[PDB]
């Protein structure tokens, strides 16, 4: 049982997170903040990758709902949180090396696995998008 | 009843929306704006990119599907050569800003007239555009 | 400018709501001591921890309600390396009885109050309150923010 | 026939305590028992029951108890019953881990308290007049 403004303003937190690492700011430790474990890790190389190629992203969240949002914690350490998030948005790959041809629109519902740091900080651990380089990389 | 090429016509608006971007976006560059841009749409379009800039707010928009719906080469008077493209744009924005948790977004699709002039250099630049069908920049800003 | 930007106001909420469950078990029945070193350091933790020190050995405890939280302004300011500051105002409207044995009754208090706290990230990416400042025996105002 | 103020003080400050472990964690019905008779106990009887089936428990704060006009007058032929005014200033809070939040509240409000002393040495709270889970404990 979660607070969904509260979910709602936290992935949006996040997806702003990742525009914020994915372009051409190309703020990696952004990630820092609102990402941990699993997930950092992967969005951490990719920001880093795009930054390799010295391409970017330019993201657009048309919009975003909660789902389901709840609250379980499991043995004694730690609590965690499960996020069904609807997701609509739209991103384009700008490079250099071909230009212009990237672009997609997906919208889709992904499920998001986060910890609360001791701090109360709420950081995202791992997540796993629902079927029900690459310009489609990032969805999350 | 003057050609233009809508490969070419097309790949102008296309090299220019990513200007829009480049200039609006985080890196807030303006003088890129110079590159696909002049006259009066040079001087818009700069007053908004250093306006969000120096209002700390940066513009993010995704082009999703460009279409030249009408492309023609006049010349009109002796002066120089032109163009008029008529581009159906489908995009979306949104403005981060800081200020807001929430960034507000809009998502358009909107069929935009383009006036351009062939430089010496025989390179076309956006003079003038008009959409058809110190304050807070509205989302809707950046279209087209 | 000079790497000044304002934080999440979820960030905060969700963050400071984190100081207030900290100070309920501090300076609770609980007398979670250890617990005042999660979300504190330095300044701020020595004041507290002393008073839930001092709670502890006079076997004062405080009940607290803390009616609705609110983020008044949220800001991040650079220190040193590239983050790790910030300076949040918050408006905390809440109830709180103190337990004290000897005294006759608990005295309770009702304040809605402004505070501004000065968290910190140290080492690793974390924030720990740093200090708190509030604009305008045991007593029940020892606990507050 | 007004009341000794402690007379009539001692009887609300146990009736608040007596609400407060009733609606608390430690969920007890029985207090309820103790203090009360009528409407007074059914109502609440069956709140702190609901409350103990949903595993709701209630957190109270009483701030200020003041005591407004406490009158008696004999109830019907052989009882007795007293008329107690008083305003409660008191905070609560009622905790779910179910629900997003927990429903926090401050309230400044009289109550009329209608009471009978029972046949031996007791008092019992018959009524109130105030003039799923919400905060409804109040009084």
């Amino acid at each position: 049982p979660m607070d969904t403004e509260e979910a709602e303003e936290l992935v949006r937190q996040w997806e702003n997170v990742k525009a914020e690492a994915l372009g051409p700011t190309h703020q990696v430790y952004s990630l820092s903040e609102v990402l941990d474990e699993s997930m950092l890790v992967q969005w951490q190389t990719l920001a880093q990758t795009a930054e390799a190629k010295s391409c970017y992203w330019r993201f657009v969240l048309l919009h975003l709902e909660v789902l389901q949002a709840h609250i379980f914690e499991d043995g004694i350490a730690g609590e965690a949180a499960e996020i069904e998030a609807l997701l609509e948005e739209a991103a384009e790959l700008v490079d250099e090396s071909q230009p212009k041809n990237a672009k997609y629109y997906s919208t889709y519902k992904i499920r998001y696995i986060l910890k609360k740091q001791e701090d109360g900080l709420w950081k995202f651990c791992q997540s796993d998008i629902q079927i029900q380089l690459d310009v489609m990389m990032a969805r999350g």
